[PDB]
């Protein structure tokens, strides 16, 4: 990788989010979205380095501060979606053609820290809140599918959320130290899944009933000691991060227990290996993987940028001296974007 280009945004506060679009086609224009402020910032990377600004979405509240964001299509039309949310624990749904809101989902009881979409169903929104729950959405039918929360679910603030390969099951953590693994493939879920499809209010005066699901599959506090502000699946594997300087590989179970045949009340983790690193001490850093899982990214609180091929180089520049926040790889993996606390972005390309 060589830093090819790099930018700030006019607003000068952190920006917290970045994703590349991996829903278009090669030869179609690179893009990605960056999140700060109430704003959301779409931009296009072309040859010898060039970044272009394509449009920004500027959010009505001033007082709204973007989080996360999260790319889809629709399923329809082939057409890219974006969705955005943050500390008034809204998610905002935009047209990135136009940057225009289409629509809007309200019911947490605070902010929202993580979006995540279905790697198979393009309708189904995954949130992670500050009120302790993740929320599925299906964003087809504006319904709200199921609450994972209550009484064995988070004690505190969700940080970060990822479904497996297939989206047969999610692992959520947070601020009271834990990982928890909910199964979103049981017949009760996928009955929610396909009864959410259904429900259209214009035909019945009845609200959509949630599932509200109080347990999970299983759930952990023996990996890190601190806020686990990242969570992100290999394979039946897990890596997870804390603000311990390092990103640990594990899973539930003994060595050879499949993750399928886990029960809620295994005890036992195993931990396969480590990422060390330095000066990545403060919380809300994200770490990322390229589409392909080949690759492994994660910025520092003093601008350097540490990269791992999963099959340790450091990226660094003199004028890069702010946190990197989160970090995104182009599809093709041959681009790395980076955004900063002084609001600057940068391009590494390989
Ligand atoms: C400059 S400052 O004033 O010290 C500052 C620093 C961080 C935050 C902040 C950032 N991010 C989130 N949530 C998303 C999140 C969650 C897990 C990992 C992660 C992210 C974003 C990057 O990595 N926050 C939720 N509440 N506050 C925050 C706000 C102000
Ligand atoms: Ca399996
Ligand atoms: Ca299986």
């Amino acid at each position: 990788f060589k830093c090819v280009n790099s930018l700030k945004e006019d607003h000068n506060q952190p920006l917290f989010g970045v994703q590349f679009n991996w829903h278009s086609k090669e030869g179609d224009p690179l893009v990605f979205a960056t999140v700060g402020s109430n704003r959301v910032t779409l931009y296009e990377c072309h040859s010898q380095g060039e970044i272009r600004l394509l449009q920004s979405y500027v959010d009505a509240d001033a007082d709204e501060n973007f989080y996360t964001c999260a790319w889809t299509y629709d399923s329809n039309t082939s057409h890219p979606l974006l969705a955005v949310a943050g500390s008034r624990g809204i998610i905002r749904i935009i047209n990135p053609i136009t940057m225009q809101c289409i629509k809007h989902y309200v019911g947490h009881g605070n902010a929202i820290n993580e979006l995540k979409f279905h790697p198979r169903d393009p309708n189904l929104l995954l949130s992670v809140s500050k009120d302790h729950a993740l929320r599925l959405w299906n964003i087809q039918t504006d319904t709200l599918v199921a609450i994972f929360g209550g009484v064995e679910g988070h004690r505190d603030e969700v940080l970060s959320a990822d479904y497996d390969l297939l989206g047969e099951k999610i692992m959520s953590c947070g601020m009271d130290h834990s990982l928890k693994l909910w199964r979103i493939n049981s017949k009760r879920m996928m009955n929610a899944i396909k009864e959410s499809y259904d429900y259209n209010p214009n035909k019945t005066n009845r609200p959509f009933i949630s599932q509200k699901i109080h347990f999970p599959d299983f759930s952990t506090r023996d990996i890190h000691r601190n806020y686990v502000d990242c969570v992100r699946w290999l394979g039946d594997l897990i890596l997870s991060k804390s603000c311990e300087n390092a990103i640990v590989c594990w899973k539930p179970g003994k060595m050879e227990d499949d993750i399928d045949k886990i029960k809620p009340s295994e005890s036992n983790v195993t931990i396969l290996g480590r990422f060390d690193y330095s000066q990545c001490d403060i919380w809300y850093m994200r770490f990322s993987m390229d589409f392909w899982q080949k690759m492994l990214a994660l910025g520092n609180q003093v601008g350097k940028l540490y990269v791992w091929d999963l099959e340790c180089t450091t990226l660094t520049h003199h004028k890069c001296g702010a946190a990197i926040r989160q970090t995104s790889f182009s599809r093709d993996s041959s681009i790395l974007i980076a955004v900063c606390d002084d609001a600057s972005i940068w391009r590494w390309d390989r």
